[PDB]
């Protein structure tokens, strides 16, 4: 089985959300010894024991409910966001430990704009900053991270520390992340169909021999694998244009928490639930 | 509101499970009316009466669990498959008593080729049948239908006699049946493309013009609104590859009854769920 083991009783833990930004604790040195253990959760869960081929290999998150979570305490919505950094971190341990190869998360989508300009610019900055703060964090915990988006009107300071946070971490591989920011789904196939059409004109493809797998190649990211398991936070049950053409054959688990109150054991629960299930016909 | 005010009580009960295949009822004349009104059920039960501003323009469908059912009586898959078929016409029926008139159904996959030669040899035979049978009772409720699929592999027959049936009812709109034989999400999004690529290649389209209202109008129908409500039954929670494109924002409702099981009634309780659902399209 893949999952790491049970973090010894000692092991840092996380999140401590007394401070804010919840501080990611100095871990034990290596012998050495490579990537890092990611610290164990506050509650010291410890992953389920799961075949590596019961597992998702590819986990899509839909982060939902900051805004609703700030709202029903007398808070501003963007304060809730706030709240959803530490968990982020959190289910990325928790994936590293359950033996999880890929992981998209829902950041920022082209249709987020609509929002207030106050929270859009909030949203910016605050996805601008975190990459930042963690880039390290994740780089010596075994991450590859890396943008997954569209350009269009996306504040440039987003893209330039994410292509920081991929030079460092372009050779680990505990686990890959794709922070989606600016990310739709039918923008991401409009992306590729010119990336086709650009060829087309220079003559380097026939437009007769093109298949599911010559979209795929043109993707933005082309090396992430189909979406295995779709979770989808707060009670929503839509996957609002998130890896659309990569989740086509996806199997939806919609919990009703809202992510600020969300934590590593809860993308344990599901997973477990993804795995524990009879494969059905044709269903990989 | 917009819905069909009750049908009187003597009125013709759909269906009567007394023989296979199942027979459609002598409707009431109505001159001078259009169409003839839908049937009501055989419980002669009551249509939700939703405002039109919480009603599903667009429905579509994944009738699973057809063969589960016939499974659980010791029957062969066949058999399952042949008792839903009266299902469809029911649930057309009723979503014409909603007033609904955007109806997806998938009907067949491009998945589906995958089963058994006897099963996969056998259901295309029975849409075939179908249409040839059923399409004068929809041309008469102001039904129009029309083929919505991948033509390699499909059976020639299959598609003319939805090439007969669509050219029949092309003037109907009561409702829009879009019947989806050898469907796949990606392989429409894959062939809206390979239109776009002669285009740029015959010099009519330049690559940096593309955008997403050019592949929404180099697909097979460019003319289905998006999805707004996603249904599927047997327990599946899964697109499996349905209106991949149109069901990006759609609301994914997902029932456990069988499809063989499945009536009018039931697709109103679909719809008073997607009724009480907040949507936001990236709104606050």
């Amino acid at each position: 089985f893949p999952q790491l083991p049970p973090a010894p009783d000692d092991y840092p833990t996380f999140p401590d959300t007394s401070t804010w930004p919840v501080v990611f604790p100095e871990l034990p040195a290596a012998p050495y010894g490579g990537p890092c253990r990611p610290p164990q959760h506050t509650s010291k869960a410890a992953a389920p024991r799961i075949p590596a081929d019961r597992l998702p290999n590819h986990v899509a998150i839909v982060m939902d409910g900051n805004g609703r979570w700030a709202t029903q305490r007398g808070l501003a919505r963007t304060e809730g966001h706030k709240m959803g950094e530490a968990v982020v971190i959190d289910i990325a341990c928790g994936a590293i430990e359950l033996g999880i190869k890929w992981l998209s998360l829902y950041a920022f989508s082209t249709e987020n704009w609509k929002r207030s300009p106050e929270e859009v610019r909030f949203l910016m900055g605050f996805n601008r900053d975190v990459v930042r703060r963690r880039r390290d964090t994740l780089k010596k915990l075994g991450v590859r991270i890396r943008w997954v988006g569209s350009r269009p009107r996306l504040w440039r300071s987003v893209i330039n520390e994410l292509a920081v946070a991929e030079e460092m971490t372009k050779s680990n591989d505990v686990i890959t992340i794709n922070y989606c920011v600016n990310y739709g789904g039918r923008t991401e196939i409009t992306e590729a169909t010119r990336e086709i059409a650009r060829e087309v004109a220079a003559g380097r493809l026939n437009p007769e021999r093109i298949t599911e797998s010559t979209i795929a190649r043109h993707l933005q990211r082309p090396d992430i694998p189909d979406v295995d398991l779709f979770l989808r936070t707060s009670g929503e049950q839509r996957s609002s244009n998130f890896m659309l053409w990569q989740a086509a054959y996806a199997e939806y688990i919609f919990q009703d928490k809202l992510w600020p109150d969300y934590d590593r054991r809860d993308l344990w629960a599901a997973c477990e639930e993804y795995a524990s299930r009879t494969r059905r016909f044709g269903s990989a």
